[PDB]
């Protein structure tokens, strides 16, 4: 069985002054249609959205960020601008909050239901995004981390040292996702990234490959960086095969978490990559293969509303137990992206023995 939550509510958080921002509310409805589309709606079965409370919250965030974006809720637009334009890449409705704390509700009851055995895995079709969230502060159209808030949670339901691999495949670092768990090791966080020597959004160091994570943290951090342009899907399966997957076999991890972000996909306007459909299918494939099954995918970027509701579909075709779709021809690697996963393999194999 698969979970889905879906909540046209998550609708209501929108850009008062510029209705054609990309991240739209009809994101997470267009990926909702596709899936009713491919007729993989009825093949699921729907988890109900739900608020996350301030104690929620408060697990991966500071009293004084949660009571920030709380009184957004009753601000008139000249306040909303304002406070907006005090974050990183922020717009603020009167909506904004409720939908965050829905969109962290949402993946609180999927990952309850996977860890009780209700359902095998979820998808998660939420807004707004989490990833770049941090504990005191939100950046890149992030209000609260959902993931991280999420890997929390399960923990909290199950036991405190719960083994919950996070990856993240949107095409920006998690810069929130890595500061939250940079010092823990019940947490590992593997991001693939457009990095561009530090070019790209959120256009910081900390998302190179030689940030392992600190203190017991230590080697519970993995930045796969792309450099050089144009990546895909030969380049996306290689790091996989040699990064991603053996590291999470050796963590062996008792709950998967996907930011799967969409905007690394081909057509999307900000990623300016081309993996496929098909190629995100084969990468939920994978990780299906780790914790049991248990997966939850987690809606984070990805603008193309076609590229996003056809890749997130497919992912959730391949949750539902279909066999993964053909690759193209998987071109050779581009050499940049082979520099890039050796530098990643000599970063972690002090503390990786299956990457010897
Ligand atoms: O998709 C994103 N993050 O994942 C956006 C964050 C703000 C800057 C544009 C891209
Ligand atoms: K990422
Ligand atoms: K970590
Ligand atoms: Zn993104």
């Amino acid at each position: 069985i698969t979970g889905l939550v879906y909540d046209q509510r998550m609708m209501l958080h929108h850009n008062m002054w510029d209705s054609h921002h990309p991240e739209l509310p009809q994101r997470i409805s267009r990926i909702f249609s596709r899936h009713e589309e491919l007729r993989l709606l009825s093949r699921c079965h729907r988890i109900p959205a739900r608020l996350a409370t301030e104690e929620e919250l408060a697990l991966c965030h500071s009293s004084k960020h949660i009571s920030i974006i709380k009184s957004s809720e009753h601000m008139k637009p000249r306040d909303l601008n304002r406070l907006g334009d005090e974050y990183n890449s922020i717009f603020i409705s009167n909506e904004s909050y409720t939908c965050a704390l829905l969109a962290a509700g949402s993946c609180f009851n999927s990952a309850q239901a996977i860890l009780t055995g209700q359902v095998r895995n979820a998808v998660a079709i939420v807004r707004p995004p989490g990833h770049h969230a941090e504990k005191d502060t939100a950046c890149g159209f992030c209000f609260f981390n959902t993931a991280a808030l999420t890997a929390r949670y399960a923990q909290s339901i199950t036991r405190e040292s719960l083994r919950v691999l996070i990856v993240d495949w949107d095409v920006h670092h998690g810069n929130g996702t890595q500061h939250i768990f940079e010092e823990d090791d019940s947490v590992l966080y593997i991001s693939l990234h457009r990095y561009e020597d530090g070019a790209f959004f959120p256009n910081s160091e900390d998302a190179n490959y030689d940030k392992v994570g600190l203190g017991k943290g230590r080697g519970y951090n993995v930045n796969i960086p792309w450099n050089g342009g144009k990546m895909g899907d030969p380049e996306y399966m290689a790091a996989f095969h040699h990064l991603v997957m053996p590291i999470a076999r050796e963590f062996a991890p008792e709950l998967v978490l996907v930011s799967a972000g969409f905007d690394a996909a081909r057509g999307d306007p900000l990623g300016g990559f081309q993996v496929t459909p098909e190629g995100y299918a084969h990468l939920t494939h994978q990780l299906m293969s780790l914790a049991a099954g248990r997966v939850l995918i987690i809606l984070e970027g990805g603008y193309n509303l076609t590229s996003i509701s056809e890749s997130m579909s497919m992912c959730t075709s391949m949750l539902l137990g279909d066999s993964p779709p053909s690759l193209d021809h998987l071109t050779p690697l581009k050499t940049s992206a082979t520099v890039s996963i050796n530098n990643v393999l000599r970063a972690h194999a002090p503390f990786w023995s299956s990457l010897r």
